[PDB]
């Protein structure tokens, strides 16, 4: 095609909760292109629901955010980068970008998948049982385990026994929490327990500790 759009390798893209977020969309065009008289507009849907609306209408004249703060700069389009920068994203507008380009009598377009997440914070509740609890984190996917290393075996041991995790429950705000259990009694002085979470938005697990 005359008229080409590039969007994020592979299709989606990535985002950890309330980050400034740009969404690619470069324009390719085998003949001199007159950015005054193209048209840029970005459309989005969840997921679930097949109802796309506009999100950015960008003309030569003029330009238009349907979401506040959205933006696709004129600067950026002289090499062709039609990118679309929304600011603090929200759980919620996670779900599919299609950045359609139009030089009359050409269109072309691209979509990509955006997914927001939110990091678990997590913390002891040790007041026989003792708990962790996680929370604020999106998606509701998460694997709580607990580990043990005792003075005797000095390398971590997963503990399978006595853990009872309980339901993932809902946050007004979209994020989830979960609280796992560890019962214990019969034990080694100086035995370190820990609470260990994962999730996707986790570079590296989350690590809470606690001696008796
Ligand atoms: C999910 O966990 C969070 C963190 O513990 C809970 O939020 C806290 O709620 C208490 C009780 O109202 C407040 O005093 C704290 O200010 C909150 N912590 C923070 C800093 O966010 C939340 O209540 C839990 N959600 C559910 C569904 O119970
Ligand atoms: C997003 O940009 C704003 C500037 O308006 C800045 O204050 C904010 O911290 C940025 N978000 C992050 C966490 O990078
Ligand atoms: C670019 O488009 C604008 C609006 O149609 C027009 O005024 C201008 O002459 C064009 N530039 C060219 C083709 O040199
Ligand atoms: C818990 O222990 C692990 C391994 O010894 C360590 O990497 C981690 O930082 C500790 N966590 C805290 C909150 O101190």
């Amino acid at each position: 095609a005359d008229l080409k759009v590039e969007m994020m390798a592979g299709g989606t893209q990535i985002t950890p909760l309330n980050d400034n977020v740009t969404i690619f969309c470069n324009i390719f065009y085998s003949q001199p292109l007159n950015i005054t008289s193209m048209g840029i507009t970005w459309f989005w849907k969840s997921l679930t629901f097949d109802k796309e609306v506009k999100v950015f209408e960008f003309f030569g004249d003029h330009q238009e955010a349907f979401r506040p703060g959205a933006i696709v700069s004129p600067w950026r389009l002289k090499s062709g980068d039609a990118s679309l920068r929304l600011p603090g994203i929200q759980l919620e507008e996670a779900g599919e970008y299609r950045c359609e380009v139009v030089v009359t009598p050409l269109k072309a377009q691209g979509t990509v998948q955006l997914e927001v997440v939110a990091s678990p914070a997590s913390r002891l509740l040790l007041d026989d049982k003792y708990m962790c609890e996680s929370s604020g984190f999106y998606p509701e996917a998460i694997n709580i385990t607990w580990e043990k290393q005792t003075q005797k075996f000095p390398h971590p041991i997963e503990i399978s026994e006595d853990v009872i995790t309980g339901p993932t429950i809902k946050n007004m705000d979209g994020t989830f929490n979960v609280t796992s259990c560890l019962k214990l009694n019969q034990e080694d002085p100086g035995t370190v327990y820990q609470c260990v979470v994962r999730h996707a938005s986790l570079h590296t697990p989350l690590r809470s500790n606690f001696t008796l």
